[PDB]
């Protein structure tokens, strides 16, 4: 498979700690969204936390539906489980 035209990147980064990247549509589901990054960082979804703007994700949801376009940096959170 390729990336690029199709589908957009985005770039996940929790405050003042790590990072990564990851390839997904305009339309992926918030629930997908965060289980991709879970294997990247090896990190549990019940922990990390998606935010945009200050604007909390629910699992299920579209990040167009949030008005998240290509190019969009998602910032992780930490919560105790």
């Amino acid at each position: 498979g390729s990336s690029g035209s199709s589908g957009m990147q985005l770039t996940v980064k929790a405050l003042q700690g790590r990072e990564c990247s990851l390839q997904v549509p305009e339309d992926e589901l918030v629930s997908t969204l965060k289980q991709l990054v879970s294997e990247k960082l090896n990190v549990p979804v019940r922990q990390q936390r998606l935010l945009f703007k200050g604007k909390a994700l629910a699992d299920g949801k579209r990040l167009s539906d949030y008005s998240i376009g290509p190019n969009s940096k998602l910032n992780l959170v930490v919560k105790p489980l």
